């Protein structure tokens, strides 16, 4: 009995490695070369992996896991009992796979065109407009145009996608797809836990929001900014207003303490995408962590092809499930933001390499937020003025309180501004999946949450037929989002713990863990666990305690909270958007 279950997981692991490796290859070939042929091969491989999933999932469901003694075998078998989409009848499975491919293709090839003019792609063209234009009408054209082309085109697919992903979830024992996604955390209190963390970040977010709102009022004019209302969503430097650091120039706390133009510094000094990933590789190996294999440099797609190919440009990291072949696919631009993206993606690769000797069923992060946090933790140190100066991308900014608050503001524009965005995406999707939001009010309920949590409003009233969530990658690609909220909380917990392990003293935000082998050892021990244990054990290995907690993020930003309260007080800001 115990013997049959052990043999079963060994057979599952051997066959899964082969089949998943073949699927990853076809998926990569489409993502890096969108054509009719690669799409047809991918859809064929979808049916092949579904045949495998159904074979072994059916066998797994014949084991009574209650009666099994070994907890690891119990854990693997319970997981394999979830067939995901392979639980669907063949007709519905084929339809679902086609819908998913059609949605992700639509998003990745959408363009926004001037009339009798050029056509802009999201990356780099529209991204650059949102980041650098300071003309209200030009930002509006990009913001509205992207939603008109990408968002509206996804709406035809989304109701059927919801029906089918929910049907698959119910056939695997869940009430709906959102229930199945939340289960990845193995934390029954997840919704309350995340709500409590969100509430703890409200003082910081509300003060940052009011300060930025004031600065936008100064630049774009009193007729366009209501000092007691929500901020128009196209003015924050980012297509989704999810991170705001590209408008640092408008909101600099101490303009008498100017910062080097990091983009021009990277270009002037001959930085390339390959150099950016080599720097990230060096940071990981400086902690005693693993270098990427030579194969990574041969097979990765680190810049947008020029040979005519259409590609999925959205950055991602790829495990080919053979313990040797790991790759990044990124349409890298030479700027500081994409340097942080490169570190994010290299953190995924590091996790892949750390747990490569686990059975594939356990080759995941402790929870999905852990997988998202690794690269960001290192990027926190990379982003310090100390480290950036050592890269010759900033001048010496130390020994200056003005520079200090400026740096904290730069970090807050990304890290704090993202908290409400990353919270609300799956608040919306969970309610779509549970049927509380129907296609009658997809977009209205999206903007109700954009208002409630982020304090943003659409610059143009939305109309029937708009489907603005479809204009955000993870929606048509069916990638869960709450992982990023979890990641932004725990990455500061990890930073705090690794800084203590490295012997750092003084303010948390001055810590740079570069070359700390003690810090690397903490991360390595946790990453090697993969998904073999409940995530509180990995939390404990890194931080010395088992809970998610906002206290580390609050500690990091405490000096900025103090400065923002003083600044907002003396300007008489009314926090929030009553
Ligand atoms: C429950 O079952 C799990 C899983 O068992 C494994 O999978 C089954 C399907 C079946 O194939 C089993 O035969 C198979 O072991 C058990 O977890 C495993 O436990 C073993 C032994 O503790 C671990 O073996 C380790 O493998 C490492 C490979 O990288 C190796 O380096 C380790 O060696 C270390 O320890 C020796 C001790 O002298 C030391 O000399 C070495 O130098 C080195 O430090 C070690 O051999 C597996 O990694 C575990 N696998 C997983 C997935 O966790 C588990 O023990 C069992 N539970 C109970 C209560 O028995
Ligand atoms: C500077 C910076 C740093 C990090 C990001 C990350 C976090 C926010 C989120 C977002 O931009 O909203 N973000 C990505 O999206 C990156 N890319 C996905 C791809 C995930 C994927 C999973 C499965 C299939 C395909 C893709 C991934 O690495 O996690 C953004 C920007
Ligand atoms: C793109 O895909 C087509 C069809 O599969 C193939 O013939 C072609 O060689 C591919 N191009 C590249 C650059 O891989
Ligand atoms: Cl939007
Ligand atoms: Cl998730
Ligand atoms: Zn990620």
């Amino acid at each position: 009995d115990e013997a049959e279950a052990s043999k079963f997981v060994e057979e599952y692991d051997r066959t899964s490695q082969v089949v998943w490796n073949e699927y990853a290859g076809a998926n990569w070939n489409y993502n890096t070369n969108i054509t009719t042929e690669t799409s047809k091969i991918l859809l064929q491989k979808n049916m092949q992996i579904a045949q495998h999933t159904l074979k072994y999932g059916t066998q797994a469901r014949k084991f009574d896991v209650n009666q099994l003694q070994n907890t690891t075998i119990k854990r693997i078998i319970k997981k394999v009992q979830d067939l995901e989409r392979a639980a669907l009848p063949a007709q519905e499975l084929e339809e679902y796979n086609k819908i998913l491919l059609d949605m992700e293709t639509t998003y990745s090839v959408a363009t926004v065109c001037h009339p009798q003019g050029s056509c802009l792609q999201l990356e780099p063209d529209l991204t650059n407009v949102m980041a650098t234009s300071r003309k209200y009408e030009d930002l509006l054209w990009a913001w509205e145009g992207w939603r008109d082309k990408a968002g509206r085109a996804i709406l035809q697919f989304y109701p059927k996608y919801v029906e089918l992903i929910n049907q698959a979830a119910r056939l695997n024992g869940y009430v709906d797809a959102g229930d199945s996604w939340r289960s990845m955390y193995e934390t029954p209190s997840l919704e309350q836990d995340l709500e409590r963390l969100f509430q703890e970040l409200q003082p910081l977010y509300l003060n940052l929001h009011a300060y930025v709102r004031r600065a936008l009022h100064r630049h774009y004019g009193a007729q366009h900014i209501n000092l007691e209302g929500p901020i128009p969503a196209h003015l924050l430097g980012n297509m989704w207003a999810q991170t705001w650091s590209n408008i640092y120039d408008l909101v600099v706390p101490f303009p008498s303490a100017p910062s080097m133009d990091t983009t021009e510094a990277m270009l002037k000094q001959g930085w390339t995408p390959r150099r950016m990933f080599k720097e990230a590789d060096d940071f990981f190996t400086s902690l005693g962590l693993l270098p990427v294999p030579p194969e990574f440099w041969q097979k990765s797609m680190l810049e947008k092809p020029t040979d005519g190919r259409e590609v999925v440009c959205h950055a991602s990291a790829w495990d080919f499930y053979n313990g040797k072949d790991f790759r990044i696919k990124q349409c890298t631009t030479v700027n500081l933001e994409d340097l942080v993206v490169a570190h994010h993606e290299m953190g995924h690769i590091q996790y892949f390499m750390q747990y490569k000797d686990l059975p594939v069923a356990l080759r995941e992060g402790a929870n999905p937020g852990f997988h998202e946090a690794i690269g960001d933790v290192l990027a926190l140190s990379v982003s310090t003025p100390k480290h950036l100066h050592s890269l010759n991308l900033l001048s010496s900014e130390g020994g200056s309180d003005e520079h200090d608050i400026n740096f904290l503001m730069k970090m807050a524009l990304d890290k704090i501004a993202f908290i409400p965005f990353s919270y609300l995406v799956d608040q919306w999707r969970w309610r779509v999946f549970d049927g509380s939001i129907t296609k009658e009010n997809y977009n209205q309920e999206w903007w109700s949450l954009r208002l409630k949590y982020q304090g943003l409003c659409p610059p143009v009233p939305r109309t029937q037929g708009d489907f603005d969530p479809g204009a955000k990658f993870h929606i048509p690609s069916s990638v869960p989002y709450i992982r990023y909220f979890v990641s932004f909380i725990i990455q500061f917990q990890f930073h705090e713990a690794l800084c203590q392990a490295a012997g750092h003293t003084g303010p948390l935000h001055k810590c740079d863990i570069y070359q700390s082998k003690e810090a690397g050892q903490r991360l390595a021990t946790a990453m090697k666990l993969g998904f073999s244990r409940p995530w509180p054990e990995a939390m404990q290995l890194i931080t010395g305690q088992p809970q998610m907690s906002a206290s580390a993020m609050l500690s990091y930003f405490k000096p900025l909270l103090d400065w923002l309260r003083t600044e907002n007080e003396l300007h008489g800001e009314k926090l929030g958007w009553p």
